């Protein structure tokens, strides 16, 4: 399969950086979701749950065709909650009806990383929303029961190596997880709303303990009030990715440098761009704006 990215006719940078300032604007007026917790968290695993259907083999799945918005993958048992972030969207889209499927929901996860005070992500235009029979079937997203070997062989799947899947993981500082969404309960740290290295601080220094959740699996929980999956806990249970979560956990600029290459990446995987295509965009936040 080949995907070539075809920018939206006549669009460039000013057209996308008005709809990164919708959202943005929205991300700050509808604060109260989720116990104060706010949409940018929903919003960004909305982002890798879009793009982490692809599988570097035969070109299936991927952020290009914009599929989630098919029945078939918005109501994958792994999408449990993204609905939250779907609706949000929605006023949006209908707001700017040229931007495809795929640019939004990619859209959406680079604005709110930004507007939670994280990197810069780079990102490009010119997914193309393709026909329902090209919706991936369900159980292509990873299980949160697992150790570090099925992590990394899981990640190879989608062309990433032990630091881009460290990195990455990061991003579980961010919101929380939802009883009746996953089956587990609880955050991972203090500030689930400010992008930050946090996540890899709490790993190394609180004392976890393995515990039952009403659910009935298994989850490591904290004195704090916090909490690890399995597959979180997994990087430190490894050597490889304990030397890098370490490096992380001493580095905060290295891990936003890091993180930004590697979400880039994630949401591009799949897609051809031209030799004639735009530059990527670096959007302004509302507060460099002055907004
Ligand atoms: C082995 C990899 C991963 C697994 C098993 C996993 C699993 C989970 C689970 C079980 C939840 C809870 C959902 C809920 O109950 O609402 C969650 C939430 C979340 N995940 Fe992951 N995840 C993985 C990788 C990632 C990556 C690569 C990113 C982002 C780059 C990410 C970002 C998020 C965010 C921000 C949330 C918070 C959602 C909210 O607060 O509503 N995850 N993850």
């Amino acid at each position: 399969l080949v995907h070539v990215a075809s920018v939206e006719k006549g669009r460039s940078y000013e057209d996308f950086q008005k709809v990164y300032n919708a959202i943005a604007l929205k991300l700050r007026e509808d604060d109260e979701y989720d116990n104060y917790i706010g949409y940018g968290p929903v919003l960004v695993r909305l982002a890798w749950h879009i793009s982490g259907t692809w599988d570097k083999h035969d070109n299936t799945g991927g952020s290009y065709g914009g599929t989630y918005r098919f029945k078939k993958e918005f109501n994958d048992p792994s999408n449990a909650g993204l609905q939250n972030g779907f609706k949000f969207l929605e006023p949006i889209h209908k707001e700017f009806p040229w931007i495809s499927s795929g640019d939004l929901f990619s859209l959406g996860g680079v604005t709110a990383v930004q507007e939670m005070q994280g990197p810069k992500i780079p990102w490009r235009c010119g997914r193309v929303d393709t026909p329902e029979d090209t919706t991936p079937d369900n159980g292509r997203l990873p299980d949160a029961d697992k150790d570090a070997g099925y992590v990394r062989t899981f990640f190879q799947r989608l062309n990433m190596n032990d630091r881009e899947v460290v990195a990455l993981m990061g991003a579980h500082a961010l919101g929380k997880t939802h009883l009746k969404n996953s089956g587990y309960e609880g955050p991972w740290g203090a500030a689930n709303n400010v992008f930050t290295n946090e996540g890899y601080l709490n790993l190394l220094n609180e004392d976890w303990k393995l515990e039952k959740n009403d659910a009935n699996n298994e989850q490591w929980d904290s004195k704090s009030g916090y909490m690890m999956l399995p597959t979180d806990y997994s990087l430190i249970q490894d050597p490889k990715y304990l030397s890098i979560v370490k490096e992380y956990a001493n580095d905060q600029d290295k891990f936003f440098k890091d993180f930004s290459k590697a979400f880039e990446k994630l949401l591009e995987n799949g897609i051809t761009f031209p030799k004639d295509a735009p530059s990527p965009f670096i959007f302004k936040t509302l507060e460099e704006q002055g907004l």
